[PDB]
DNA sequence: TGAGGTAGTAGGTTGT
RNA sequence: ACAACCUACUACCUC
């Protein structure tokens, strides 16, 4: 029962290794690629520089100003850069030559495992190098491929018609690129291809299949964590079997054989009006932290009766349940009344002219939260778009909060009450309220009540439980960024409290006109954060830890400038969503990988953290990567602080993966991005979004 | 869009 | 030309 990490490290050494350096008077790409095919030997390249393992024969010309056989300046990330190119090509190769393998678009294909009705599954395996203190540490990863065994031809051939606006997909090992002899005229951007209609086929996406195939597809890729681990083991033992330029130990895949130390974290305790073990047990049977009065709104269209057998007395039943689950609890929902002047609007003709029928729309749904009930195809129909359209309305001029539902929902509720032959007048009745109560905490759909309830709850200002502890740190800032087409979108969060009180948005805007962030708004994101967190506590934060979404691109010496005229130390604390690696713990009693919750891998100040559980359906579980920039606390502290700080999700009844600060950040960039919320300034729980 | 998870597909994005 | 990422869209899964 051992630590496993998908990487190995070397018996050598940087410094260790003999190879060969030439230097020329981008640059020698063309020269390195003759010399390759001319000696059939691995190289590589940089900006004038060549790199080798063996000497070269056939010189193929040219002039190379210096010829040195040496060992490698470790002090310089030139040379570091160009002897991990060197290990990842002689890998490739080593792989390419005594494996039946291909470069096949960035990663490197195996043989076939499945093929399903034109559909062929490979496996594809990814590797990186890195060079880490004098240390030669290689990581891989195991993934699939997607084909179809059919080319045009044959689709041809079998009378079959080829649209203009097919996805098209040309095979040529690692260039890729996606678009009788025929000429094709491939749009791959702006000007047009030609091709010869042959080594030309239709994608294999999602998107663009058809059933009884996904189903079957997706249970052929979504394999145990044992398989995927043995699997890559196995192949990676092949390939170092027959590999000769390094050496590594009879199990390099072990934490201890790599520079790892292992970590366990605790699930923490959530304060409702007590402390309690977990979210789901403080829900179920328990108050909530801070309760308030709520003023709801409904929405209702006629299309969700016409084309659905559904009447307004089920809807209103419905919310009648959801209110009294909610008074269950310390909070309550009025029913608004401006609502009831406009009666039979919102008919399909008004889903057609939505733009033009939202104007006197505004003052009978203001200060309150309005529950939407609209069909589905249309929220989805490009004609109709009803839920894009509806989001960029409401919080998006208007800043009212707003939960949709759609026809699933109340079917499924509906089932189960005419399964028991419940479907009667049921409205103002205590004892059948009771009852139905009763029935709804039988079942699954529970968790969909509980879901929108919270959502309810936190876009009305309610703020459903904090920590039990304080965190080593008094209050946190979340960075996210995101880039779609020319803009790009910021997302930011101050939790404000060591154990989240003030879980609100920064309220200022996300959308930045730069390619990243600048320094006068990274600036004015901890002044008003701190000026809130004044006003929320009187007191000002002794430690302020900062959760960035990727890699820390701003600069170091504006936080720390900034920072020391209030003398509070910080953070610059990075998270990566995609590590790229796996972790297991390995049985020796019986040849199984598995995964334990809240488990850290750590060396120097980068750390492996994983925080899910999911089942063996589901696939994997998926590791997140720390990476601790500043010296101030000790590391194992910011770990601990972000596992904890995971749990506040304060919008569902179900674990989120990511800490609260990038998890929520990323949402308010998709919001801000596609335009459904404006900033709102205050001293609440603000979260209009999700 | 009840919410979360994970595993395929494609195209951006710095930065040396 | 490489690296690291990040994002979108589909898909099954559990609650
Ligand atoms: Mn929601």
């Amino acid at each position: 029962m051992e630590a496993y990490i998908t990487e190995m490290v070397s018996r050598e050494r940087a410094n260790e290794l003999e190879v060969y350096v030439y230097v020329f008077p981008e640059g020698v790409y063309h020269i390195m690629r003759a010399w390759q095919r001319a000696n059939d030997l691995p190289l590589a390249y940089n900006q004038h520089t060549i790199m080798a393992f063996s000497p070269v024969r056939h010189m193929c010309g040219y002039t190379p100003m210096e010829t040195q056989k040496r060992h490698i300046n470790i002090d310089s990330p030139f040379e570091r850069a160009l002897l991990e190119r060197l290990i990842k090509n002689s890998l490739i190769f080593t792989a390419e030559r005594h494996l039946h393998a291909k470069r096949v678009g960035h990663a490197l294909r195996l043989n076939q495992v499945q093929q399903i009705r034109q559909v062929i599954i490979y496996e594809a395996i990814e590797l990186y190098v890195n060079i880490i203190e004098n240390r030669i540490s290689i990581g891989f990863h195991l993934t699939h491929q997607f084909e179809y065994v059919y080319t045009l031809q044959s689709m041809i051939e079998q009378g079959k018609t080829i649209r203009p606006g097919m996805r098209v997909v040309h095979s040529n090992g690692r260039q890729h690129y996606t678009y009788s002899t025929r000429v094709i005229h491939v749009r791959t951007k702006e000007q047009r291809l030609s091709y010869a209609a042959t080594l030309l086929k239709p994608l294999c996406t999602f998107e663009t299949m058809q059933p009884q195939d996904v189903l079957n597809v997706s249970k052929c890729i979504k394999l145990s964590a044992s398989k995927r681990m043995k699997c890559t083991y196995r192949w990676i033992q092949q390939l170092r079997a027959q590999y000769r330029h390094l050496t590594f130990a009879p199990n390099p895949f072990t934490i201890a054989q790599n520079g790892y130390k292992l970590d366990q974290l605790s699930t923490p305790k959530v304060h409702f009006h007590r402390d309690y073990a977990t979210v789901v047990s403080g829900m179920k049977t328990g108050k909530l932290y801070k309760g308030g009065n709520i003023k709801i709104s409904v929405l209702f269209d006629e299309d969700f009766y016409l084309k659905h057998h559904i009447t307004k007395k089920d809807i209103y039943q419905f919310i009648a349940v959801l209110q009294k689950i909610a008074i269950a609890q310390g909070v309550n929902m009025t029913i608004s009344t401006s609502t009831k002047s406009i009666t039979g609007k919102f008919t399909d003709d008004f889903f057609h002219h939505f733009t033009e029928e939202v104007e006197a729309l505004q003052p009978i749904f203001a200060q309150t939260t309005v529950l939407a009930f609209i069909t589905s195809t249309h929220l989805s129909n490009k004609k109709t778009r009803s839920y894009q359209l509806l989001k960029q309305y409401f919080g998006g001029k208007w800043d009212i909060a707003s939960q949709v539902i759609t026809e699933k929902t109340i079917e499924a509720f509906q089932k189960i009450l005419h399964k028991h032959g419940l479907k009667n007048f049921y409205p103002n009745d205590e004892q059948h309220c009771l009852r139905v109560i009763d029935v709804l905490k039988n079942e699954s759909f529970y968790y969909t009540v509980m879901n929108i309830l919270l959502g309810v709850y936190v876009k009305s200002g309610i703020q459903p439980w904090i920590l039990a502890n304080t965190t080593h740190s008094d209050c946190f800032i979340g960075i996210d960024v995101s880039h779609e087409n020319g803009n790009s979108a910021a997302g930011m969060m101050n939790v404000i409290g060591s154990q989240g009180h003030l879980i609100q948005q920064a309220p200022l805007n996300g959308i930045l006109a730069g390619e990243k962030i600048d320094d006068t708004l990274l600036a004015n994101l901890l002044k008003q954060m701190i000026k809130a967190y004044h006003t929320q506590f009187q007191r000002f934060p002794k430690h302020i830890t900062i959760h960035r979404d990727g890699f820390w691109r701003e600069h170091t010496a504006l936080v720390e400038k900034i920072m020391s005229h209030y003398e509070i130390t910080y953070d610059i604390v990075e998270i990566i969503k995609k590590p790229n690696r796996r972790m297991a713990f390995f049985n020796s009693v019986d040849n199984t990988f598995s995964t334990r919750q809240g488990t850290v891998y750590q060396r120097g100040n980068e750390a492996f953290l994983c925080a899910t559980n999911p089942q063996q359906k589901v696939g994997m579980a998926q590791p997140i990567k720390i990476h601790q920039v500043t010296k101030t606390l000790p590391f194992s502290h910011i770990i601990e602080d972000v596992y904890n700080l995971s749990f506040l999700h304060i919008h569902a009844m179900n674990k989120m993966r990511l800490p609260a600060t990038i998890h929520y950040a990323d949402l308010s960039a998709t919001a801000y991005q596609r335009g459904q919320v404006m900033p709102r300034s205050g001293n609440q729980t603000n979260l209009p979004f999700v």
